[PDB]
């Protein structure tokens, strides 16, 4: 079991629980501890890891899921793969980007995020699934200079039989206008994917943001840096995106590069206020590919 592993350094705290860097027979892994109240949280991303069998080289890759529960009290562990170079959140704070490292970046996350999307048929086969939850922080980036999705405990599955939600609990600085609408059809599941293209759409902002073109970057912020406080409220985001109908500026420089320019394009039809505008997953990898 894991039961024969060292937890060494707490590397990330919230409501979910907790992630730490630990040692198993030699090797960095991450552990993720769940508390007892996001129990269903460890089933489900222990499901789509164990039942599914989901692998791809920008999805965090599952290692062990241990359980064990007395009376007394329940542990909850997830063991995935460590990537010291932390979150894309934390390593864009850190870092600049050129031509061929922001696209590695960029790629990379459509790549992952369109099979996540796309289903599968046959024996090895998977349902098609939506995230929920994209955002840089839930984005690692490996040593080669590629990143993967990490979080799926709010993930939702869709297969080709009758069948997984009630309503919104995605980070709100990411959330897509049909969800503080309210406009959302819950029922569709091609609502969900068209979700995460518009929180994809953000995570682009941020990477395009750091590539230095010209002799001049930006700054790291969040999406809607300018608009909204730390921590926004429901409220405040229903404001900014569906009433003021805002969306994250794009610096004139952008226009000076052609790496930039085709992610600018590809940012805005990601924001589209009517979801079925919006790019599929697939349509941004394969334009991404074409770039340079
Ligand atoms: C086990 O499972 C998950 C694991 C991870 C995950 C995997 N490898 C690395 C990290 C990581 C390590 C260090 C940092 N830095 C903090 C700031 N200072 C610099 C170091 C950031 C990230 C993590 C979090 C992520 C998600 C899950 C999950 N299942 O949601």
């Amino acid at each position: 079991v894991a039961r024969d592993i060292t937890l060494l350094e707490c590397v990330g705290k919230g409501r979910y629980g907790e992630v730490w860097r630990g040692s198993w027979q030699g090797e960095n892994v991450a552990v993720k501890i769940f508390s007892s109240r996001d129990e269903k949280s460890w089933f489900r991303e222990t499901e789509l890891y164990n039942t599914v069998m989901l692998r791809h080289e920008n999805i965090l890759g599952f290692i062990a899921s241990d359980m064990t529960s007395r009376h007394s009290s329940t542990q909850l562990w997830l063991i995935t793969h460590y990537h010291e170079m932390g979150s894309l959140y934390d390593y864009l704070q850190l870092t600049t980007l050129d031509t061929v490292s922001c696209l590695r970046i960029v790629l990379s996350i459509a790549s992952g995020l369109a099979h996540l999307h796309i289903e599968i048929f046959g024996t090895q086969g998977k349902p098609a699934i939506a995230h929920r939850d994209l955002k840089s922080k839930n984005i690692l980036v490996k040593k080669n200079g590629q990143c993967c999705i990490a979080d799926l405990g709010l993930a939702v599955m869709h297969s080709q039989s009758t069948n997984l939600d009630v309503p919104r609990v995605g980070t709100k600085r990411y959330m897509a206008p049909e969800v503080l609408d309210e406009t959302i059809q819950v029922d569709c599941f091609d609502s969900y994917k068209r979700v995460d293209i518009w929180a994809f759409g953000l995570v682009l902002w941020e990477v395009a943001r750091r590539m230095v073109s010209n002799g001049i970057v930006e700054d790291y912020k969040p999406p809607f840096y300018d608009v909204v406080p730390n921590d926004p409220s429901f409220e405040d985001m229903r404001k900014v995106v569906c009433v003021d109908q805002q969306r994250p500026n794009i610096p004139n420089r952008w226009f000076s590069d052609p790496t930039l320019t085709s992610l600018a394009k590809l940012m805005k039809e990601c924001w589209y206020q009517n979801p079925s505008a919006r790019l599929t997953a697939l349509r941004i990898k394969k334009t991404l590919t074409k770039i340079d």
